[PDB]
């Protein structure tokens, strides 16, 4: 195959020392793209061909959560086409490789001295502490971002990888991978991002796609849709509802010291219990949890049954971390690999849907109060 990188991967010169630990860094990319692959494509459930993933966790019709096997979804079986190219010839695939030390287009971080002491790699790349980032803004995102960062290994340990997973992709088996990759505040300074909380406990990282280490425009001439990374969501938290045009997958890693620790929400935007009112090329769409009316909706994430979803596009999603347990553990939360199948068509940028009852509420904004979404049509 024929592998064109993204414009901003510019070929660099290493030093005999400095070419190995981007070795290391590549080899276990490599092992959390192949484990990726198999995690697509190994059968569960009742799905013969494919992994079986949740795609709705309320059908209005049924009163039941919905499924499908994954790689029924053409962009997702182009995703795994992509991973298998990179696979097959990875030499050729490292050409679009960086370790995104100097990287220009937004700031990437380590969460804390303690993780970057994990690798020589990311020692090297020596990016910017989380825990200075939010030790300056202080305030209450600022406490959640420490109580975050200075516990990050201790959260992103607690996972279970022994069902879905044949090697551990976890921090604990990849600590080059999840110590160098650039770590992304990403809700820290949005002021429609929900709760103080949420926002300083909010983290992604992304390995694969556009704005990762590997960076890969086209393969064979065919746009490479793949965006492959991984996510941490501090406990007692609520993930405000959200939708954006890309596909999107999330596979659990946590393993939860309660049922119910961990909930998340898929419903496609058309989705009964919802009203829609079309709005200009898009729709406007109402979501009434209160009163009990949102838990329905919410199904409970692990890591061996209710482990994978898939998101259609402008599907609504929450992620709620305050019940149960929540009120009772600590250093724990909801930590994912994360991916999206089309990150180079479309509007990329994810959606926060707002509190009815205006801006004054958005600070509280949780599974039952009642929220506005703004959809935007898509190009077939
Ligand atoms: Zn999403």
């Amino acid at each position: 195959a024929q592998f064109q990188c993204q414009d901003d991967v510019k070929p660099t010169s290493y030093t005999t020392e400095e070419q190995k630990l981007v070795d290391q860094f590549w080899n276990e990319s490599l092992i959390y793209l192949d484990q990726y692959l198999k995690a697509l494509e190994t059968p569960t459930g009742q799905c013969k061909d494919s992994a079986q993933a949740t795609i709705q966790t309320y059908n209005s019709e049924t009163g039941k959560m919905q499924t499908q096997c994954i790689m029924k979804y053409r962009d997702v079986e182009l995703v795994a086409k992509h991973l298998k190219a990179v696979l097959a010839e990875p030499d050729k695939a490292k050409a679009c490789f960086d370790p995104q030390k100097n990287y220009k287009a937004f700031p990437l971080y380590t969460p804390s001295a303690h993780v970057q002491n994990l690798s020589a790699t990311s020692k090297w790349i020596n990016r910017p502490l989380l825990t200075d980032y939010y030790k300056k803004i202080g305030g209450e995102i600022g406490a959640a971002g420490l109580e975050l960062n200075e516990n990050f290994l201790e959260i992103t340990s607690r996972t279970d990888t022994t069902l879905h997973w044949t090697k551990d992709v976890s921090i604990k088996g990849l600590p080059t991978l999840w110590s160098s990759v650039g770590w992304i505040p990403f809700y820290a300074e949005n002021p429609n991002a929900g709760s103080d909380r949420f926002r300083g406990g909010y983290l992604y990282a992304e390995v694969m796609g556009p704005w990762g280490n590997l960076r890969i425009k086209e393969i064979d001439g065919e746009k490479v849709g793949a965006e492959i990374g991984m996510t941490a969501q501090l406990f007692n938290t609520s993930y405000p509802y959200h939708y954006h045009h890309p596909q999107e997958i999330y596979m659990t890693l946590t393993k939860p010291q309660c049922i119910d620790q961990n909930k998340h929400m898929v419903m496609h935007w058309d989705n009964n219990q919802f009203k829609q009112k079309r709005s200009d090329n898009g729709w406007t769409v109402n979501i009434d949890g209160s009163k009990g009316k949102w838990k329905k909706w919410f199904s409970n994430q692990d890591p061996e049954q209710n482990w994978l979803t898939y998101f259609e596009r402008n599907a609504i999603h929450a992620f709620h971390t305050l019940e149960g347990c929540n009120q009772t553990i600590k250093n724990s939360g909801l930590v994912t690999v994360w991916a999206r199948t089309t990150a180079q068509d479309n509007n990329q940028t994810t959606q926060l849907c707002r509190p009815m009852t205006g801006a004054k509420d958005i600070k509280t904004m949780k599974p039952e109060d009642k929220a506005i979404c703004d959809l935007d049509d898509w190009k077939p």
